[PDB]
């Protein structure tokens, strides 16, 4: 069966955002890779490589891992471009090319950035096979985060008082129950925000430069950072959301593919941390605390995050979240 | 971690088509429920014992086996109806009730009626606690066929074609793929259709008198049969749809809740059978076949499919599915 193959694959290049900033972030580069050679680390249906032939490269080894490599290779072939584009299976960690390159691209980013990434294949791929000085797209990666309200949770966990109004039976009593249910498990929730979600100005709160020597250590060691922010207006908060940017440096202005709720929406949504319960905040209050992105303990490619809190007057608080 | 009991029921409560027909279905025989005893199986957060009180039984048990049965005790509790309405854990199969009851209850139903279905339970309690010329409530369900041509698959399989015009690449060389993947398998695909999905006429395939004796052992050996229909005009076939009605006896005309295509939608959707590749059908193109509906092999709660179809002048195939 390989409806999982075309679902995975579909999603992303449906994903114009994401697509679309790919297609452009390379193409600008196109002094930079006219007549160079690129590794496309992760090269799924070939489209990447494929922008990259575009931008004027002379040879990109397409380095695909899953039975999607098989479509790549058709989809070059049948754009005429197997003398440009060779498209390689396996993984990039064992991939024999003939020369380092010039360039490196992959779209590598997980949910929250780095649960399942492909970050340490494309630094691996780094090391082994860039040439001193090469382009790395994207270049840089940053991570953000604020405090939210989720109108979407707030409807859910209002639903049980609506019952007695549609059947004649009150769940008001419920409400307990769905808050326990809804919020006060240590998962992770991937969802889509939008900016009237957001209740203060968003912090960055780390930054990872891919050409950065020691960078695998640090993510194996946890990447993040202290944050503090001040509240708009009154809300019932419901946690924090997290979200990511990567930057493709110009020939001119870097290009930014954002992950925010205030930009167009992407299929990485945002990854949201729920507090065991809602919090009341006002115009002002300060939300602070320190937050930290690592491996979890029994899969080290699942993400774990760390947080420390603390709501206006409220005692810091501590609570730890895993994606599943 | 409780957020599946709170999502599965509050998906099931928020079917107001589903939750509605049971109001209605069951007030409807206040005559015959008024001052009498109820066995609701499977009584989840007791919103249908409930309903039954509301109706006039005298005493309801409300047997469940997950750990929602202590938000239903609650529930029962807050609208002070402990002393009409009693809350029993466990399954109904080991369940002692003090007195055969004069009514059974349930929502029973799985997606193509029989996948993880509690049908079994029902009947296991029919047996064991309805006083003879009891209520069941609902009383019947009826199975319908018909062949379809799915918008929603349709999109996802001309997707590859389209990526050119956005991007520069073409892609439409992975139709062949997108086309095996997505319809190649031999899994049933839980989704909901429209009217104007419709092909020809839908076929009534089977009817499950829950009264009737040897039911259990009809649905081991399968249940199911021939059927034929005419299409209506051109369209690209995928395939087929199934659903199902319960119907509820009046005291008065019945009470049916339907999940077909042309009806409200409910969580159930339909049951979509895709054949291998899509068929042109034009005006009277017959469709027929045989299907029979009965447990899969290695695990006797999950539902399997037979089918034997022949479209037109084609000639008849056979296509298996299993629900996973
Ligand atoms: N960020 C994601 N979650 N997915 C992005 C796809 C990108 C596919 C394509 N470039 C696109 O942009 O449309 C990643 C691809 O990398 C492949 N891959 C995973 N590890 C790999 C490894 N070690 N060696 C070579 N390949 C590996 C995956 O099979 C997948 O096709
Ligand atoms: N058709 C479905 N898929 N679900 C319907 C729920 C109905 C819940 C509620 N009556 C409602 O209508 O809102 C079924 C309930 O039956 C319970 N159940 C499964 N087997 C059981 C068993 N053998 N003995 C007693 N309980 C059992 C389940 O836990 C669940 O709460």
């Amino acid at each position: 069966e390989c409806y999982s193959d075309v679902s995975v694959h579909e999603e992303m290049i449906a994903d114009r955002v994401r697509t679309d900033a790919y297609r452009l972030g390379i193409l600008r580069n196109w002094a930079a890779l006219r007549g160079k050679t690129v590794l496309d680390v992760g090269a799924g249906t070939g489209i990447l490589s494929i922008f990259c032939a575009q931008a004027g490269a002379r040879r990109v080894y397409a380095v695909e891992a899953s039975a999607i490599w098989q479509q790549a290779r058709e989809v070059v072939r049948f754009n005429g471009l197997e003398d440009r584009v060779h498209v390689l299976p396996g993984p990039v960690e064992t991939v024999e090319l003939p020369e380092q390159v010039d360039a490196i691209v992959s779209e590598w980013m997980g949910y929250g950035l780095l649960h399942e990434s492909m970050l340490s294949s494309v630094l691996h791929a780094r090391t082994k096979w860039l040439k001193e000085g090469g382009l790395l797209l994207p270049a840089s990666a940053e991570l953000f985060i604020v405090p939210i309200s989720d109108q979407m949770l707030e409807w859910r966990l209002g639903f049980w008082s609506q019952v007695k109004q549609h059947y004649g039976v009150d769940m008001s009593c419920l409400e307990g129950f769905a808050t326990r249910c809804l919020m006060g498990h240590s998962e992770i929730v991937v969802q889509g925000l939008s900016g009237e979600d957001v209740l203060a100005r968003p912090q960055r709160f780390a930054q990872l430069e891919l050409s950065r020597a020691g960078l695998e250590q640090e993510l194996e060691a946890g990447v993040g950072g202290r944050f503090r922010c001040s509240c708009y207006g009154s809300a019932p908060m419901h946690g924090f959301a997290i979200w990511f940017q990567v930057t493709f440096p110009g020939g001119e202005k870097p290009l930014v593919l954002s992950t925010s709720p205030f930009h167009p929406a992407t299929h990485w949504k945002q990854a949201l941390l729920y507090l065991n319960e809602p919090v009341q905040v006002e115009q002002d209050t300060d939300v602070s605390g320190e937050i930290t992105l690592l491996p979890s303990r029994d899969n080290p490619r699942r993400l774990r995050v760390l947080l420390r809190y603390k709501v206006g007057d409220q005692e810091e608080k501590t609570k730890d979240f895993a994606m599943e």
